[PDB]
């Protein structure tokens, strides 16, 4: 690689970093967008207050105002459903190691309840909240409602970093290595400039995905991110491994690789930001299938964006990995749905299936009524769309199960369900090919039915191949397509994908079948089970 090569592609101008002239030539129109004009400007010039006084048929009249609602609100955390759900936004939050509390989630629950039967919520396969139904009227009390509720939207969607993902259990099991909380708020907060904006990480060639990893169990599936900091100990201190370039897209799936890197605790953030510069600086910005960090580190080889990297620390030193992490090799994944003792003696927590993610305003009112009667006001998202309610002092646990809603929310459900995930689908999402959440509850339940198991497998549904509820990791993944019944007429159908692996020995799955007629796939469906993962027929 030429030294030229190297020559930072952005600059510093009047407080937002904006690609440099001379490499602004075969960019792909996203690029364009952000030139056009800087999308934190909507947030950090207040922009938002005046184009949300614009109706929404106006606003599509002109290139600029229609990409601000359909490009630039992203960073934002503001997704206008063009397609099927016109002139409403879903909304994305930053919600670092999943954790919420009552007063947020009764927060949100009063905006969705407004929007009647356009709003509901859902927690996300990076354990954070989504609402929907908002119109852009709204947004600016919306803003504030957040911020008044210690919340921030911003940065939670388009060429920005993603949710900070840590361990669903993080300071309440008695196994953890280290409590991720501390972290995962550290970066979010570096992120997003304690909620004010960061631009210095805002113009991204292309998502990124974090998460600190603080489980045996790897809840937090460090070898699908960009950056996963796995814990490890180096010359008798404590600090993390570093891996990156780990993604999904339509195009290619990879998983992350060692950057050979060990950062001590403190070094964090420093490390997050030498990344993200490097990143930012030296990322290709054509063709979008090919903007994912992974594409640099195969362009510029490990070690020449390691040294990238190195360059962009403090002291300028980045120590090579240690030999071994914290992590357990030996470890079976532990099942947190139901009710589990905590490292403080006398309490417990309580894990509660949330069918496929879904909630309405009244469901989000009765969590947060439990979090508060029973635990201590916090709710936790994971990354299968379930909650955990921490801190319930053991005594109160059999008052709690007999609560009327822990028959919808169960902290037992059947095991099929315990591993369901779905992505969004075509309800709400312009990109999705079929309708996922519905159908993958209607199509479980009617499996569960036919045949009975031991082993928890992972099934996930997603509807288009960005494969936002990850299909190559689960033990049966289904895509969205379109194929034919056997009169060749249009049918929704999925790809199924099998050969998943999670945990320590992670594997990434591939196409098994294509094109299986979403009808018919039942009894493949209960036959797989049968003869790869142990079923037995009922
Ligand atoms: C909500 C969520 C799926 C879910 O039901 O849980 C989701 C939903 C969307 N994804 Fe995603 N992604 C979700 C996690 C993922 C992940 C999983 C993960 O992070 O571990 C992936 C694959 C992993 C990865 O990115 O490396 C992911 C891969 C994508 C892709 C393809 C990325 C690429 O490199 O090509 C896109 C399209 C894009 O970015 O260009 C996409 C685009 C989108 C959009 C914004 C598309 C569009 O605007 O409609 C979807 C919004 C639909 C809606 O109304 O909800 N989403 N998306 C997840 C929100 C996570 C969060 O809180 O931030
Ligand atoms: S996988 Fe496709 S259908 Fe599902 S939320 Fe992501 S972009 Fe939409
Ligand atoms: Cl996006
Ligand atoms: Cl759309
Ligand atoms: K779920």
């Amino acid at each position: 690689v030429a030294a030229e090569r190297l020559e930072p592609r952005v600059e510093e101008k009047d407080g937002y970093w904006i690609l440099k002239e001379q490499f602004r030539k075969g960019i792909n129109p996203q690029e364009k967008v952000k030139i056009e004009k800087e999308p934190m400007k909507l947030f950090m010039e207040n922009g938002i207050e005046e184009l949300a006084k614009i109706p929404i048929e106006e606003i599509d009249q002109s290139k600029l105002t229609k990409d601000d609602i359909d490009v630039r609100l992203k960073w934002l955390g503001l997704f206008h459903r063009r397609k099927n759900q016109y002139g409403r936004f879903m909304m994305r939050l930053k919600l670092p190691n999943g954790v919420t509390t009552s007063a947020q989630t009764r927060y949100l629950a009063s905006v969705i309840r407004k929007y009647g039967k356009e709003g509901c919520a859902d927690i996300t396969t990076r354990q954070n909240w989504q609402i929907r139904g908002v119109v852009l009227p709204d947004v600016p009390e919306i803003l504030k409602g957040l911020a008044e509720v210690g919340l921030t939207s911003l940065q939670s969607g388009k060429d920005n970093v993603r949710n900070p993902v840590g361990n669903p259990l993080a300071g309440i099991d008695p196994e953890e290595i280290v409590d991720t909380r501390p972290y995962t708020n550290l970066l979010s907060q570096f992120i997003t400039g304690n909620s004010r904006g960061n631009p210095a990480v805002s113009n991204l060639p292309r998502k990124w995905n974090p998460c600190v990893v603080g489980s045996h169990d790897l809840y937090e599936h460090p070898h699908i991110n960009d950056l996963a900091y796995m814990p490890a100990t180096k010359d008798g201190r404590f600090g993390f491994n570093l891996l990156v370039g780990g993604f999904f897209s339509a195009k290619r799936c990879d998983e992350a690789i060692p950057l050979d890197a060990w950062v001590p605790a403190d070094d964090v953030v420093p490390v997050c930001r030498a990344i993200l510069e490097a990143f930012r600086d030296l990322g290709f910005r054509g063709n979008r299938q090919k903007c994912r960090m992974m594409w640099l580190i195969d362009e510029l080889g490990v070690e020449g964006f390691r040294a990238e990297v190195e360059k962009r620390m403090p002291q300028q030193q980045l120590e090579r990995a240690s030999p071994e992490d914290l992590v357990q090799k030996q470890w079976e994944r532990r099942d947190y749905l139901g009710v589990h003792p905590q490292k403080q003696e006398g309490y417990s927590f309580i894990g509660l299936h949330i069918p496929v993610g879904r909630v309405q305003a009244d469901d989000m009112d009765e969590l947060a009524r439990l979090a508060d009667e029973y635990g201590s006001g916090e709710i936790r998202l994971t990354v299968e769309q379930n909650i955990i309610i921490p801190n319930i002092e053991t005594s109160k646990i059999e008052a709690l199960l007999k609560e009327p809603v822990l028959s919808t929310f169960s902290p037992d459900p059947p095991i099929l369900m315990k591993g369901l995930v779905a992505c969004t689908g075509n309800q709400f999402c312009g990109q999705a090919i079929i309708e996922t959440k519905a159908r993958s509850l209607k199509i479980t339940e009617e499996v569960q039915r036919q045949v009975s198991l031991t082993k928890p497998v992972r099934m996930h549904w997603t509807g288009c191949p960005n494969t936002c509820a990850q299909v190559q990791v689960a033990d049966i993944g289904f895509m969205g397509c379109l194929t034919r019944d056997k009169n060749g007429k249009t049918v929704e159908g999925a790809d199924v994908f099998l050969g998943g692996r999670i945990g320590s020995d992670s594997h990434l799955g591939e196409v098994y079948k294509k094109a299986v007629p979403c009808d018919d796939l039942v009894p493949l469906v209960v036959d797989l089970l049968v003869n790869n993962f142990g079923a037995v027929p009922r």
